[PDB]
């Protein structure tokens, strides 16, 4: 468990080692946050989400 195997790398989402150390990226209709880790919805309705309204 040392990159994408430890904790998901850290990411939201996607994970992938790339020329050793982690790049996270997320599903269409996500932006990849600041942190360059954490998934952020681009719309109202996001894919995965439970509808909470």
């Amino acid at each position: 468990r040392k990159l994408c195997s430890l904790d998901n790398g850290d990411c939201d989402q996607f994970c992938h080692e790339e020329q050793n150390s982690v790049v996270c990226s997320c599903a269409r209709g996500y932006t990849l946050a600041d942190n360059g880790k954490a998934c952020i919805p681009t719309g109202p309705y996001p894919c995965g989400k439970q509808t909470l309204e």
